[PDB]
Order: structure tokens, then C-alpha cells, then sequence
């Protein structure tokens, strides 16, 4: 319906505004963009499904995420894909794991403090009704 439509765009507007918050982040500047193959040719063999900030920005402008579930499982995704590619006590490594949780911690606490629970549970109802 039209009343759904304009939900499914306030989500929207509200995973953008969260997604900038992120990418705008200095931390998080090493999640904002795929990994180079020049720069990281490994990356590619271990890491089978790759997702960033500027993916993320493109699946919210193709209504890719209808609740706030679909959003954070790409969220998880960027920090589960870091953990994995860096599981080596070596400080690079350490490093970004350390931020990689950070960017986790962070969106959850954003949308836990931001989001009504009423207003997803509708979202929810919604894409269940589909
Ligand atoms: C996106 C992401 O998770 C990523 C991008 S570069 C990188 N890791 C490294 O550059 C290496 C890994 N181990 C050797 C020392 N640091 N990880």
C-alpha cells in the first residue's frame, strides 16, 4: 500500500543517516570501500562474500533492506568478514578487529538508542505480509 511504501522510506532515510554516521567515522575508513585486489590480492580467496559501507549505501537505494534485521545482518557481515580475515595476534590484525567490533558496537547502540521498537515491529509486519 501507499501508508507501507512511506514507512519503508522512513527505514530508509533512517539506515542512511546511520550508515553516513559510520562512513564518516575516521576508525571505520577501512570498511568504507571494497578491498583492492591490487593493494589485498589474498582478500578475494578468503573472504567469499565481501560487503562494505558504499554496498550497504547502494542496497538501501535498490530497497534491498525492508527492517532493521536485514540492515544489521550486512552490518554483521562487514565486522564477521574482518574477524575472519584477520584472526592473527599480529597488531595490523589486531587492529582491525578492534575497529571492526567498534563499527558493530556502534550501529547496534545507534539503532537500540534511535529506533523506535514499535516502528520495527511494523516494518517487520510488513515484509511478512509479502
Ligand atoms: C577489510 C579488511 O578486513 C581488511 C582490509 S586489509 C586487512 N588486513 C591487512 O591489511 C593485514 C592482514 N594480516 C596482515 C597484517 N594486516 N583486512
Amino acid at each position: 500500500s501507499m501508508q507501507e511504501e512511506d514507512t519503508f522510506r522512513e527505514l530508509r532515510i533512517f539506515l542512511r543517516n546511520v550508515t553516513h554516521r559510520l562512513a564518516i567515522d575516521k576508525r571505520f575508513r577501512v570498511f568504507t570501500k571494497p578491498v583492492d585486489p591490487d593493494e589485498v590480492p589474498d582478500y578475494v580467496t578468503v573472504i567469499k562474500q565481501p560487503m562494505d559501507l558504499s554496498s550497504v549505501i547502494s542496497k538501501i537505494d535498490l530497497h534491498k533492506y525492508l527492517t532493521v534485521k536485514d540492515y544489521l545482518r550486512d552490518i554483521d557481515l562487514i565486522c564477521s568478514n574482518a574477524l575472519e580475515y584477520n584472526p592473527d595476534r599480529d597488531p595490523g590484525d589486531r587492529l582491525i578487529r578492534h575497529r571492526a567490533c567498534a563499527l558493530r558496537d556502534t550501529a547496534y547502540a545507534i539503532i537500540k538508542e534511535e529506533l523506535d521498537e514499535d516502528f520495527e515491529q511494523l516494518c517487520e509486519e510488513i515484509q511478512e505480509s509479502r
